[PDB]
């Protein structure tokens, strides 16, 4: 078997994707976050507080003829970012795009944090990072890809996400015409059950091309790109007024500047994000102040290739007994 479905822009900085989700029967179609940081897939629902639904589609499993109550199962959940959510779990039918998994864990929300309240375009996440992660108790879950890996043509899923424009997650193949030149694969480490793997090295503008090694996860729940406070010194400083700011929580830069391209390695092969990917546009309303694509890993403890560097790829999350990762320019 295979899936395809697109994947949207949730507004016009490119801060999250939303991919539609079929759940449940009669089908009840949510639009997910896709997330290859984290490995659990849930929803707002009819259990969530009612004080904290604003505006998003919930799940009802009441409504839903396949759903089963997983007897004593909890979850709950805090992400990098300080965001949480929290509740129970059924197994129902979920479907992506035409590929279908039944008795998939899909853990309803009753509590989450005031960001998710607040972002009326997400109606949960769909795990894509290994299993090991799964937060649900007392018997840990399985992701919606470990429930679909055998079924596959290939025990893969691809993400081509868009730059202010839609793109595509695929299970179970590799679109040949998706992408430029060839897939280079790397290694990939699971130990902290991650997609983690390591840069070669980097470039800022035309600049020469750096050799080291920058190990991080790909991780598309992640909107920027997060690297070592050398490298993203390097990068800003060859933006005329670009600082670190306090205040900010980052490195901002004149909303005039047009900014230069950064390149990171993957093996032997070179990927390229425009400038224009690396703005994130004003710091609040009216500011002549943009906020930058690029920051600073330190204190996070890892660094992340997020939204900012995926979508310059075709990146090909490889399932395989030894898990790999493959990037191509497109
Ligand atoms: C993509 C992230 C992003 C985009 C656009 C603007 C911002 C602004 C801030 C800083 N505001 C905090 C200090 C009160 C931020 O942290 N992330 C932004």
């Amino acid at each position: 078997s295979t899936g395809s479905a697109t994947t949207t822009p949730i507004d016009s900085l490119d801060d999250a994707y939303i991919t539609p989700v079929q759940i449940g029967t009669p089908a009840q179609t949510l639009n997910l976050d896709f997330d290859t940081g984290s490995s659990d897939l849930w929803v707002f629902s009819s259990e969530t507080t009612a004080s904290e639904v604003d505006g998003q589609t919930i799940y009802t499993p009441s409504k839903s003829t396949t759903a089963k109550l997983l007897s004593g199962a909890t979850w709950s959940i805090s992400y990098g970012d300080g965001s949480s959510s929290s509740g129970d779990v059924y197994t129902d039918t979920v479907s992506v795009g035409g590929l279908t998994v039944t008795g998939q864990a899909v853990e309803s929300a009753k509590k989450v944090s005031s960001s998710f309240t607040e972002d009326s375009t997400i109606d949960g996440l769909l795990g894509l990072a290994f299993s090991t992660l799964n937060t649900v108790s007392p018997t840990q879950q399985k992701t919606f890809f470990d429930n679909a890996k055998a079924s596959l043509d290939s025990p893969v899923f691809t993400a081509d996400l868009g730059y202010h424009a839609p793109g595509t997650y695929n299970f179970g193949f590799i679109d040949t015409t998706a992408y430029t030149g060839s897939i280079t694969y790397t290694a990939v480490s699971t130990k902290q059950g991650f997609w983690e793997w390591t840069s070669t090295g980097y470039a800022v503008g035309s600049g020469t091309f750096k050799s080291t090694s920058i190990d991080g996860i790909a991780d598309t729940g992640t909107t920027l790109l997060y690297l070592p406070a050398t490298v993203v010194s390097a990068y800003w400083a060859q933006v005329s007024g670009a600082k670190s700011s306090s205040s900010v929580g980052g490195y901002v830069f004149p909303c005039s500047a047009t900014l230069p391209s950064f390149t990171f390695g993957v093996g032997s092969a070179r990927i390229v994000i425009p400038g224009d990917y690396i703005d994130f546009g004003p710091i609040s309303t009216g500011s002549s102040s943009c906020f930058g694509g690029i920051q600073s890993s330190a204190g996070i403890g890892i660094n992340i290739f997020g939204d900012v560097a995926l979508k310059a790829a075709f990146v090909v999350f490889n399932g395989a007994t030894t898990p790999t990762l493959g990037f191509a320019s497109k």
